């Protein structure tokens, strides 16, 4: 079988569960499409009734944020005639807002600004779907994927800068408050039974680093790379390389979202994170099955700084096995980070540096996460996953 119409294999990851993951592998020959701009894209997705199994081949580069002329557009075609950052910053200012979300006619104004740019960058992916890169450089440029339905697989794409024009202030948000931008490359959002596998992730050509602060926080325009939300299940994201980005994968939006316990049942394997800050991931109440996979970065980068890698939330269940960090210097505990209600943690194998450590014991956690694992494929021995992971996780090692 070619990669449109390969399948999940029976056993790999949370996604084979129950029906498992055939995206549109069952697809007709006249349901088989090779798309090269945003309006054949759109066009072959069809919207959310379009169940019918498809195969959808992307070829070249792809840029999402374009006109129906498939002409670029930039902060100005967006922007609301009425917005004007320096007047938001001026209305919303800490010192005389105060810690309250903002409200009035700048924020009116950045909304229906922030509302413009979505109707072009983020696109529905229907059930019964598989999407794949053509060749070796297929490309996603500036696009939010959301997926809402059930059986899609999404392999070898590389996706860049889901970069919004218009981060909204959050002063509540943190001690200090933070700027939160709108677009993941891609957002899971109830979405199940779904393989994204041998993809690439990250900044683009508009990395971090080149965002100003305002009120002392840095203008994000940046959110998630792969994100999984309300009741999001069974999903296997496996050889996928993350990299050059803030904020990678969050499973579990919020603590107060209760209607998450059993669900977020997601397998991690094989996947590379290179210079990635935080959250790879960050969990809140699902059973996520952590292995094989390679992290690698530095405490002093100046675009990307390393933080943590696995974030401990409310009720998260981690379950890893055989993974490798390399970031020089780092102390065991500083692996992860323990965030409000997160108790357990389950790793084995976990190399720091070359060194074996137990990440949740240097922490004081539970390792008692209350699940085991049974559905995944051949663990390879700590030792062998950098040489793996490197040579062939990620968008272009296959075809
Ligand atoms: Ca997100």
């Amino acid at each position: 079988a070619d990669l449109g119409h390969q399948t999940l294999g029976s056993n790999d990851g949370w996604g084979a569960y129950s029906t498992g993951t055939t995206g549109g592998s069952k697809a007709s020959s006249s349901n088989v499409y090779t798309v090269s701009n945003r309006n054949q894209l759109v066009s072959a997705l069809g919207k959310e009734t379009n169940t019918t199994p498809k195969i959808i081949y992307i070829k070249g580069t792809i840029d999402m944020n374009v006109d129906d002329n498939l002409k670029p557009l930039g902060l100005n075609d967006y922007k609301d005639p009425e917005y004007d950052l320096d007047k938001y910053l001026k209305a919303y200012d800490p010192s005389t807002w105060g810690k309250k979300e903002p409200s009035g006619t700048q924020e009116e104004a950045r909304a229906r600004s922030q509302k413009n740019q979505k109707a072009r960058v983020m696109v529905d992916i229907p059930a019964n779907t598989t999407i794949v890169g053509s060749g070796t450089n297929a490309k996603v440029v500036g696009g939010n994927f959301q997926i809402k339905s059930d059986n899609v697989i999404i392999r070898n794409i590389e996706f860049q800068d889901a970069y919004d024009y218009f981060p909204q202030w959050d002063p509540t948000d943190g001690s200090s408050g933070n700027w939160n931008s709108q677009y993941d490359n891609i957002t899971i959002n109830g979405g199940t039974h779904i393989w994204i596998d041998h993809c690439t992730f990250n900044d683009g050509s508009r990395p971090d680093s080149t965002s100003p602060k305002y009120y002392g926080r840095k203008y994000q325009h940046h959110d998630g790379q792969t994100d999984a939300s309300n009741g999001a299940n069974y999903i296997t994201m496996s050889y996928n390389y993350y990299h050059d980005h803030d904020k990678s994968s969050i499973f579990g939006s919020s603590d107060s979202k209760t209607s998450d316990d059993g669900k977020l049942k997601i397998t991690l394997h094989h996947n590379r994170y290179k210079n990635i800050v935080q959250r790879a991931p960050r969990v809140r109440f699902g059973q996520v099955h952590v292995y094989n996979n390679y992290y690698e970065g530095s405490t002093s980068s100046s675009s990307y700084p390393f933080s943590y890698a696995w974030g401990i939330g409310k009720s998260s269940k981690i379950y890893a096995q055989n993974n490798v960090i390399d970031v020089p210097g780092l102390s065991a505990a500083k692996t992860i980070s323990v965030f409000s209600g997160g108790t357990a943690l389950y790793d084995s194998g976990t190399l720091l540096n070359g060194t074996q450590i137990n990440a949740s014991a240097a922490n004081g956690l539970s390792s008692s996460v209350g699940w085991t694992p049974s559905l995944h494929g051949s663990i390879d021995a700590s030792a062998n996953v950098k040489s793996n992971v490197i040579n062939q996780a990620g968008a272009g090692k296959l075809n």
